[PDB]
Order: structure tokens, then C-alpha cells, then sequence
């Protein structure tokens, strides 16, 4: 089962990447929020972006442990 | 298999949330699109990154499910 | 098991779409950070909204693979 194993370990670190550009991105809104600016909303657009960008991995992992199980 | 179903049932609950969250967002770049401004660019990214925020906790329980079907 | 095949066949149809979706956004915060202003601000929120709702279409079709195995 170390396929399944290893695919699910991959998704515990992308989920924890995940966590640490969530809390990022608030501490940048939250800065946005009370001094707003074009250079802030550029830099929250930013860490907002790199948000999605790990989304999109982690997805893509959940993607692989469904087919996985599937032939499973 | 009370576990599984309890995980099926708050990633419902959770995608409901997550849903009337993307609502929101929509509705507010509508607006931004409308009558831009710096205001409205600061809510409109306030409601992005709360919907990104519930992404995460879908896939926090997500990650939960398949776990469990793993152990099985 | 055409129920499930055509899930997560349908799941990496959605994946292909968010994918596209990242590309063009990280094209355009690329530009956003060459060239700041207001438009270009409102053009990468565009963007942005447009791959959490692909996500939010993702996380849907996902649920539905957790759903088909559950009753399996």
C-alpha cells in the first residue's frame, strides 16, 4: 500500500504549505485593510494568487489518491 | 461507519458555506467590475481570501475522508 | 464501476480547465507587478475569482468521488 501511503504523506505537506500561505495572505489583509494602498492590494493580489497556486496542487494530489484507490 | 458518513456529512455542510462564500465574491466583482475603486477592490479581495479560507477547510476534511478509506 | 470511471474522468476534465485558469492568472499578476493601476488591479481579481470558482467545481466533483465510494 505505500503508493497510497506516500500520495497521502505528499497531500499532509501540501496541506501544510497550504496553511502557512493561508495565514499570509490574512496577516496581509488584514495589514491591506488598515493601511490600504495600490501596493498593498498588488501585494495581498499576490499572496492571494500563490494561495491558489497550492490549491491547485494539492487538488491535484487528492486527484491521484482517487485514482489509486480506484484500480484499488 | 458512522466516521465516514459524519466526515460526509460536515463536507456537505462545509461546501454549502463554501458556496454561498463564492456567491458573495461573485456578487462583489460585479460590483467592482461596475464602479471600481480602491474600497471596492479591498472588499472584493476580503471575500476572495475568505473564500479561499473555506477552500482550505474543505480540504482539511477532504484529506480527513481519505484518510479514513485508507484505513479501511 | 461507469459511475465512477466517469467521475474522475470528469474530475480531470475540471483539473484541465483550472489549470488554464492558473496559467492566465499568474500571467496577469505577472503583468499587474510590471504595471500597477486600478484596471489591472480589477483585471487580476477578475481572474482570480474565475479559478476559485473552477475550484469550487473541483471540490464538487471530488465530493461526488467520495459519495460513489462510500456506497461501494
Amino acid at each position: 500500500k505505500y503508493e497510497l501511503r506516500r500520495a497521502l504523506e505528499e497531500l499532509e505537506k501540501a496541506l501544510r504549505e497550504l496553511k502557512k500561505s493561508l495565514d499570509e495572505l490574512e496577516r496581509s489583509l488584514e495589514e491591506l485593510e488598515k493601511n490600504p494602498s495600490e501596493d498593498a492590494l498588488v501585494e495581498n493580489n499576490r499572496l492571494n494568487v500563490e494561495n491558489n497556486k497550492i490549491i491547485v496542487e494539492v487538488l491535484r494530489i487528492i486527484a491521484e489518491v482517487l485514482k489509486i484507490n480506484a484500480k484499488s
